[PDB]
């Protein structure tokens, strides 16, 4: 058990092993309570996240457990990974704080798109990496559900990782089938988000900047057109079905006339991602084989994930139970090799 030291960073206490030096807060809140730090074991910059009030309620406790289970699972070049997880607590009794250590990324894609206009080469490589990360996440029956430019981070080498900073509107990147509340949705909600992201990388503009869930739905249908009988037949919600069918019909736009001057291959992939019918939307694994990625695509180098035990998601437990389970996960953690 290493030696810890204490300090106070922007109205927050931090008790970290001495191996982590020069803690410097980052993102002024956008990422949570996160410090850049120098890791003396590796000689690399890292990010250290202190969980806020991790065991305040059953719901915080379950969220804390979930985040640690997800981070301990992710072992892929295009998904954030756990370098370390620690607590200053010597016992389960004293256990009240959780610190997660990850790679420090250079910039989020929101800052990249807002600051820079991207080339087709850079779009190919960034979307290839998102899809490669998604293939991996999806193979474990994990759905991100929150994909947006601020949840993607890039290094100066253009190496991309998928993250989720939690709480640029999520709304703008969200699949129409999980816009009005209901349970008919698959992993391809994430492929819709990737389409919205790729559009914004290609054009410099939010594709669908809805002011609310109704506006958002109107902006989507204006590009992809109102559903035919085929898709209408699969909408269980009378109230959603009444809303959609209450709209004046709208044709599917020719995407080549919307994304004028884009690589036609980019336009073809976008057509395959921004399909209203989530049963007909391209999967991550399918998208990686698209002729848009010919330069990057290597079927022997697009790994899937080990299975992930999500069975806790259905469980209703007490704070102290979720806390004990989280403590177990802290103790059993095996760092990745240096
Ligand atoms: N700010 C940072 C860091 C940093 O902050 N690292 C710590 C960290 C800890 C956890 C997570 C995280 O993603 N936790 C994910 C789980 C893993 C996911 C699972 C799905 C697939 C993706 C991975 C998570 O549960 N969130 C909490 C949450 C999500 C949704 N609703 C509510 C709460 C991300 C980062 C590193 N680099 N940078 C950086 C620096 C400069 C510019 C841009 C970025």
């Amino acid at each position: 058990r290493p030696t810890f030291y204490r300090q106070e960073l922007n109205k927050t206490i931090w008790e970290v092993p001495e191996r982590y030096q020069n803690l410097s807060p980052v993102g002024s809140g956008a990422y949570g309570s996160v410090c850049a730090a120098f890791d003396t074991k590796t000689g690399h910059r890292v990010a250290v996240k202190k969980l806020s009030r991790p065991f305040q309620s059953i719901i915080h406790a379950k969220r804390t457990y979930r985040e640690l289970r997800l981070l301990k699972h992710m072992k892929h070049e295009n998904v954030i990974g756990l370098l370390d997880v620690f607590t200053p607590a010597r016992s389960l009794e004293e256990f009240n704080d959780v610190y997660l250590v990850t790679h420090l990324m250079g910039a989020d894609l929101n800052n990249i798109v807002k600051c820079q206009k991207l080339t087709d080469d850079h779009v190919q490589f960034l979307i290839y990496q998102i899809l490669r990360g998604l293939k991996y996440i999806h193979s474990a029956d994990i759905i991100h559900r929150d994909l947006k430019p601020s949840n993607l981070a890039v290094n100066e080498d253009c190496e991309l990782k998928i993250l989720d900073f939690g709480l640029v509107a999520t709304r703008w990147y969200r699949a129409p089938e999980i816009m009005l509340n209901w349970m008919h949705y698959n992993q391809t909600v994430d492929i819709w988000s990737v389409g919205c992201i790729m559009a914004e990388l290609l054009t410099g503009r939010t594709l669908f900047p809805g002011t609310d869930h109704i506006d958002q739905l109107k902006l989507i249908l204006r590009l992809v057109g109102t559903p035919g009988a085929e898709l209408l037949k699969k909408i269980s919600s009378e109230s959603a079905r009444n809303y959609i069918q209450s709209l004046a019909q709208m044709p599917k736009m020719n995407f080549a006339n919307v994304f004028i001057g884009a690589n036609p291959l980019a336009v073809d992939l976008l057509e395959k991602m921004l399909v209203l019918d989530s049963d007909k939307r391209i999967t991550a694994a399918q998208a990686l084989a698209h002729a848009y990625f010919a330069q990057y695509h290597d079927p022997d180098d697009e790994p899937v994930a080990d299975p992930y035990d999500q069975s806790f998601e259905s469980r209703d437990l007490l704070i102290d139970e979720w806390k004990s389970l989280t403590y177990d996960e802290v103790i059993s953690f095996v760092p990745p090799p240096l």
